[PDB]
């Protein structure tokens, strides 16, 4: 989704000096001059802007009030016209320009911009001046001023005293560029000529499924019929093989109207790129569908054309594991037809007609019971068992196993074995050095933690740690494990922008921003900025998060448990969901003693801010500092001693004073 | 083992303002104000809590003393009781609360907390005010106050004159909430209903591994039984097969009182969840136990109900290796009970009442000498080699050795190898993954420190090291393997929290913070804050520490061997097992030359703490400075130049005043 804007002004307007300027502000200031203007007024990209579109910046001794204060009226009410004008330029020119304001729309009718390309006229106008010592200057400065002009732009029929081909030539044109140059403000989407077909929509996936079912039919099919010679059911074969022969065709048509990822880029819709493309690629795919064995054996490269495409339908996983499996079976019946053809080309040695008794379909018809008759020959076994028979000897060959019963043994199929048991063992190799990577890669999560926790049981058996410890770690590590499963922020975030990290950290500390008084008045760019070092820890029973004398140095809010605060052995302060605990860091500038253990009670969640990150937003942002001071109140300061008396003490004192 | 006391109360009150405060402590301080005492009240948690649970701090000029001296009282003696007094509020205005305090006990009945529930009461009493311009602005603050009450509280039997059912209600119902909302502030374990099993106590694990090894019993001898039909043997065949059947309906009777693990947490001991989420799930397990070839053919998915529990029973090990041969011998049977049925189907063809002579049972029964008979056919080979034969060619199809004098010949068995050579392949694939990945894990740890030596053996030769100097690093290396055998320090105390860290660090250093006279009035607070700076040392003998001119700036405790100090080729001191050598740091403030050279003289243990360290350390905790600094008396200080005159220079002297 692109906001193309200033490809499509550029590209339909040859070396023009279109000077978009905004419309919503007052006097309309400029917001991107077209390098062309550069030129053609002497003003550098750097006081053209913020200054008005209105052009009241080239003007001097000779604007007249003619239309100046028709261009005003023109720019009050949001509609195009096109009036003209004599400025001046950077080097004090008397020139004459032909304004070409027009409005440009949002999404909804907003005029956002005006459009006001500009066009030299100087040929085509009386000259002016006046700080000049002979009157040739003028004519000359006709000609210097305007030289593109003197060749493609108004010298059709060239001669003299034929202003009106200048006047009312582009008079009216503006409404004529509606849709050559006035396009639309808006988040476009990819833009393609009518009668035209996306590769990315909805509707070339299901021809792209339909077209790997029928090729996997075809190649299931196509060798059956060439090896094991079928006549025709008329009704439920010959339908099927038109209705597929029809649908590849209008794939090959359709392939006309597609859209390649570009070699450096991205979507090409250019017609004549596409259809150069597949001029120049895949008409091998044209001749298959079109008009015996050698005209299925080129049909089958239609299962090539299938194989194109295998970037959508694959992944790096189950599909390869898929795929790995249904080529296997087309492998094994390639060479299933094969064998078939061979071991009957030899059956009846038509030279002499005797059947050739070293053969396999022979001894196959000895071991199953039906003999050869002689009539010619009559038919021996059935033609439902020559494939079962015939895949069985293939699929022994490729799976290594090889029971021996049907075998090669006259001249030729030893020949066409030794080629069968090289391809065949390539395949097995491909196939089981895929299957261990993609195994590897499947378990290789589970690895990480398996080995993470035997390093940590060696680690703790080695040093004699005691049971309590021990047990305290291994209960951690899986609690971790138990909630984040391989998954790292860390790194996760590392390969992330500087935008999207920010956005990600401010969702991840959602319920510590939303459901708190003082992130309320709070700029987005400084939420931006506080929720990047906001860590998390997890909490266990029993956990001490600050000791008796550890320095507090992290401001932390509980979401989700129950700490206590004891002090001197007695509970002082419960926090639970929702309560600040730490040091007022802003207003101390002096690290103290945490003079309390704060101590978990149930599985808790708090979310630290560390005491340099929080100062350093903190001295950036001198605006919300002041309602993050006057609106963050600490549940329990982890500073101030809260000196008490127990009764045990009092009771103590009440005897003592009692005996004297 | 959570410690849950917050929850209890929050789900058994119904949006009360309980008020829980110390007891201990004299005067009671408020130590957690429910949010809805936020309301009831006016004060927000930062004033009420330190102050007194007695509810001294709304009082006023309309509290009573029949009561506060009663209040007082009752908090003297820990006893519940449930008073009633008027107080005032942050906006002045007084109203009359339901005071219930009631004592809460800890593990050993001690009295710790004080619960101190609220209830607003203001329509059920007399108003009162004084700074009133109207007497119905008490009649409406009667409605005001009490909103809640009005609804369902106390309207069961709305009328007047009835202010029986106020008083009486819950004057006694503290002692009725004993069980409802008066817990223990203990270390509570997963509490349950009555008769609710638990899924981790040691008695489901027993249950677990007898279903396993039933599931197996019935996965052996369920196709036998349907596939080689026999008889009933009654006394040893019924009999289990009848017990096996109470068992695992027992089990499914079982199961409705487990507890699940949740999916966002941990176990769930609601039963109605249990109930609904064994409705949801596993009914395929109790269709089949519950009441031929179907009935065990659907009894078989007992197999899959022992494989939805395969987490506590396999680890990813020796665990998978122990599998992958159970589930072979069990596809190997399964595969032979099949073939065995297909082989038995077509060998009489009861249409003619003839032997297919092309089948496996027939060619089998002529290869092992008993024929086939007619009396119906009689009896052919025995049942016990039936079964031998039969799981022959299975294993003999799977492991694709294929001896194949059983081979499948008729018209069936080759399209059921057809299908077996594809389970087989697709079997075999995944054992030779799953082998190859188990190994790779398992020998990856001796992998590391053969190429780690490989590489130092490769840089020794390279750049032409001595063989002084490439001996030592060799026996380095294997030194340093021989005693932290994959384990490192850094990465294991890299992925725990700062707090466990601190204490396996403090118990790694236990021989230096035990056996010392220095680290004897040291804070827990400060011996955590230490433990993390000290590193460790193996010296190996005649290794150096300190060079001649080296800069000391670690303090280094020996605690395991003996160190030689050698000033000018002279023993000067010899140091072992409990002696400190270093530079006075903290006294100093100059980094020092190092004036003697200690070198080792037995394999020694060093734990050394740098300058850095131990001065951060030692100027933040300046309590513990001042022992350290009196208590801590170096046995070699690296810094003082001990001069000297050998006898030998004494001799020379002596020599050249004899000469003149
Ligand atoms: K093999
Ligand atoms: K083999």
């Amino acid at each position: 989704p692109q906001n193309t804007f200033l490809e499509n002004i550029v590209r339909r307007s040859s070396e023009s000096s279109f000077l978009l300027g905004n419309a919503q502000i007052v006097d309309w200031p400029v917001v991107y001059s077209n390098d062309g203007f550069c030129k053609l007024s002497g003003y550098h990209r750097a006081d053209v802007m913020q200054k008005s579109s209105t052009c009241s910046f080239m003007y001097g001794e000779l604007t007249d009030k003619k239309t100046i204060e028709k261009v005003r009226q023109t720019f009050d009410n949001y509609e195009s016209n096109c009036f003209e004008v004599l400025l001046y330029k950077k080097n004090r020119t008397p020139v004459w320009f032909y304004m070409q304001i027009a409005p440009i729309r949002n999404e909804h009718e907003k005029v956002v911009l005006f459009l006001c390309t500009f066009k030299d006229i100087t040929l085509f106008k009386q000259p002016i001046e006046d700080d000049s010592t002979k009157g040739w200057t003028k004519f000359a400065r006709l000609t210097r001023a305007l030289t593109n002009s003197r060749s493609v732009l108004q010298q059709l029929t060239p001669m003299n005293k034929t202003e009106v081909v200048h006047k009312h030539s582009r008079l009216a044109e503006v409404l004529q560029l509606g849709s050559d140059i006035l396009p639309q403000y808006k988040q476009e989407a990819p833009k393609t000529p009518p009668h035209i077909i996306l590769h990315y929509c909805a509707f070339k996936t299901t021809w792209d499924w339909v077209i790997l079912i029928l090729t996997f039919y075809t190649a299931i099919m196509v060798p059956y019929n060439v090896s094991f010679k079928t006549k025709q059911n008329n009704i439920a074969w010959l339908v099927l093989d038109s209705v597929v022969d029809v649908i590849f065709l209008v794939d090959i048509v359709l392939n006309f109207h597609t859209t390649f990822v570009g070699p450096g880029g991205e979507v090409i819709s250019d017609p004549k790129l596409i259809r150069m493309n597949y001029l120049k690629t895949w008409f091998v795919i044209d001749l298959l569908s079109c008009l015996f064995s050698s005209l299925k054996v080129v049909r089958l490269l239609r299962l090539g054309r299938v194989a194109r495409k295998l970037d959508h339908y694959l992944e790096y996983g189950a599909a390869v594991l898929v795929l790995l499996v249904c080529v296997f079976g087309l492998v094994a019946h390639w060479l299933a037809c094969i064998w078939y053809s061979i071991g009957d080309y030899e059956v009846i040695d038509e030279v002499t007609n005797t059947i050739q008794i070293d053969s396999w379909l022979y001894q196959l018809a000895l071991s199953i019971g039906t003999p050869y008759r002689y009539n010619i020959w009559e038919g021996g076994p059935s033609k439902d068992s020559l494939y079962v028979s015939s895949l069985y000897f293939t699929m022994t060959s490729l799976t290594t196993i090889g029971f021996g019963n049907i075998a090669p043994t006259t001249d030729v199929e030893k020949m066409f074995s030794v080629a069968m048991m090289m391809v065949g063992s390539l395949l097995y190799a491909t196939i089981f050095g895929n299957v261990t990577t993609i195994f590897q890669q499947m378990y290789a999560n589970t690895n990480r933690y398996h080995e993470m926790l035997n390093n940590v049981r060696d680690f703790l058996k080695l040093y004699q740690v005691p049971k309590g410890l021990s047990e305290r770690v291994m209960d951690y590590i899986v609690s971790t494990w138990s909630m984040s499963k391989g998954i790292d922020t860390e790194k996760v975030l590392s390969i992330c922008p500087k935008d999207m990290r920010a956005d990600i950290c401010v969702h991840l500390n959602r319920k510590v921003f939303n459901e708190h008084p003082a992130f309320r008045l709070a700029s987005d760019g400084c939420l931006r900025a506080l929720a990047v070092e906001f860590q998390t820890i997890h909490c266990a029973p029993g956990d001490l998060i600050y000791h008796a004398g550890e320095s507090v140095d992290a401001l932390c809010f509980v979401v989700s448990g129950s700490l206590e605060v004891i002090q001197d052995d007695e509970v002082v302060a419960i926090l639970g969901k929702g309560d600040v605990f730490g040091d007022i860091f802003w207003k101390e500038t002096t690290l103290a003693h945490a003079c309390a253990n704060v101590r978990a009670l149930t599985y808790c969640d708090l979310h630290i801010i560390k005491r340099e990150a929080l100062l350093k937003v903190l001295d950036f942002y001198t605006a919300f500092a002041n309602s993050f001071s006057r609106n963050l109140t600490l549940t329990c300061n982890l500073r101030k001693r809260i000196i008490f008396r127990k009764i045990s003490d009092v009771k103590k004192e009440e005897e003592e004073r009692l005996r004297q």
